[PDB]
């Protein structure tokens, strides 16, 4: 089908993005062959080239370059604004691990609505709006994937939108209008695509002249969805419960779940990975992936039983959400490995400990 590579321009670079077009695909000539290229022999993109990425063989297909600049200056109000791409998202969308390649819809769903929109597909004849709602118990990252979405969504639709904003609005909270004429301000310039976001809107339904706010910045929504490039995100934490009125305002609704042991097995590699390329752990070791291991059938040899061991982590590490899986590395070493350097089996003795103590807390939450 189509080959899509991802060309990150330096910051400091002062190059046409026609001309960094030219050399990534010259390079992309020689290789010929998922794929990330840190280092190049040609010092043009030494120069303006931080990494050119290569995302899901033969030279002969039809190859789409997708160069992004990323705005540095972080993070109106109150609200946090953002210019996409961004600094803060870099590298946030390849840390989320999901079971049913659920980023791929979502990423493919939103893609869609924005074609639909843009060719003006009648809503009447075919369902498509401006709302995603991201639904699902707490701890799955869902402020994370809306942020990762809308930076994937801006770096993709490079042709159509020439930078993104993404604005995130807390639940928690005239001044309504001092914030939305800003936002409004910056979905006037129709070279950007604005991504407005809502965490945990069911707390409004929840908590209700508290209750004319809360309507207030309904119709400051219902004023900005209106227009070509503005798209809205939701989350809430309530999934089985119906939900006013984002339920009704959201085509796209996406349910994200606790992560199997697939994934925390596909997280846990992640972590190690990391400790091992900062030399935290060491030395450095081979790990196997699950495919791996089902392809010698789990058998123990040397190079495997400690891929075997992360495993058995993996499946007892189930019924945790992501936010407390990425923070166990951090307790593993601040409690049990208490040193800069460990070995990767170490590290492993570390981390179990680690998951035996966050289950002995729940317990106490439970008693």
């Amino acid at each position: 089908p189509t080959v899509h590579v991802e060309v990150h321009q330096r910051g400091s670079s002062t190059a046409k993005k026609e001309d960094i077009n030219l050399s990534v695909r010259k390079l992309l000539n020689r290789h010929n062959i998922d794929y990330t290229w840190t280092e190049f022999d040609e010092p043009f993109l030494t120069r303006n080239v931080q990494s050119v990425s290569i995302i899901d063989d033969l030279s002969a297909c039809t190859v789409a370059l997708h160069i992004f600049q990323l705005n540095e200056d972080g993070p109106i109000i109150a609200a946090n604004h953002w210019v996409l791409p961004a600094a803060e998202f870099h590298g946030l969308w390849d840390s989320l691990v999901y079971d049913v390649e659920v980023k791929s819809h979502l990423l493919d769903y939103v893609m869609t609505t924005l074609l639909f929109s843009d060719k003006n597909v009648n809503s009447n004849l075919i369902t498509w709006n401006r709302v995603v709602l991201l639904h699902g118990p707490p701890g799955t990252g869902k402020t994370s994937l809306c942020k990762a979405l809308a930076q994937k969504l801006t770096i993709r639709l490079s042709s159509r939108y020439r930078y993104g904003q993404l604005i995130e609005i807390n639940s928690h909270s005239k001044l309504v209008t001092k914030m939305f004429q800003k936002i409004q301000d910056l979905i006037d310039d129709k070279d950007a695509l604005v991504f407005v976001l809502i965490d945990q809107v069911e707390s409004l339904t929840a908590a209700r002249d508290a209750i004319r706010v809360v309507n207030a910045v309904l119709t400051q929504i219902d004023q900005i969805k209106r227009h070509s490039n503005v798209v809205i995100l939701t989350t809430s934490n309530i999934t089985e419960k119906i939900d006013v009125a984002f339920v009704d305002r959201a085509d796209i609704k996406q349910y994200i779940g606790p992560p199997s042991a697939a994934a925390i097995f596909k997280i846990y590699l992640s972590c190690l990975e990391e400790l091992m390329k900062c030399q935290i752990i060491y030395p450095r070791q081979q790990l196997l992936t699950l495919r791996e291991l089902e392809m010698i059938g789990f058998i123990e040899n040397n190079v495997s039983k400690l891929s075997l061991l992360l495993n058995d982590i993996s499946r007892k590490s189930e019924g945790l959400s992501g936010r407390v899986l990425r923070k166990l590395p951090f307790l593993a070493h601040a409690l049990y490995v208490q040193a800069p350097t460990v070995t990767i089996e170490g590290f492993l003795q570390a981390l179990s400990l680690a998951v035996d103590k966050q289950f002995e807390e729940r317990k106490k939450l439970a008693a």
